[PDB]
């Protein structure tokens, strides 16, 4: 599928960041055809709320940086193992 | 544009295989919704033949693997620098 090879792009680029254990959620659309999407990633339980929103941040840059169609990314971040 | 998008990753992927030294030619066509390609990547002028070929063969893998819509490779070295 179409959105299915999108999506594994974005996954894949995110659990390429340091500090990323897992995407736990990801909504992915086109608004046109630009791709607007919500994520969640897994982190450390034990990194601070700084040290996971760097990686939220770096999620985006990095997801933003090889995916060239998407045009909007709010990623946040939950506890995880 | 629609191509570009696709040319730009393809050399990206490349150029991250180790001893790509650039990517020198790439010609990339649709076949229905596949991309047939071929490539010609630089190498050290000193490698020998059989380095040469493993380096084509790690650029084949790696762009392949990284998109997903090619379904035809063929690359081959020339010597750079």
């Amino acid at each position: 599928s179409h959105m299915e090879a999108v999506q594994n792009r974005i996954v894949e680029a995110a659990e390429r960041v340091p500090g990323v254990r897992g995407v736990i959620h990801l909504r992915a659309r086109y608004v046109g055809q630009d791709i607007w999407a919500d994520m969640i990633i897994g982190v450390d339980p034990e990194n601070t709320v700084e040290q996971a929103e760097e990686i939220c941040e770096a999620v985006q840059a990095a997801v933003c940086g090889k995916i060239r169609r998407i045009e909007s990314l709010h990623v946040s971040a939950h506890a995880r193992e």
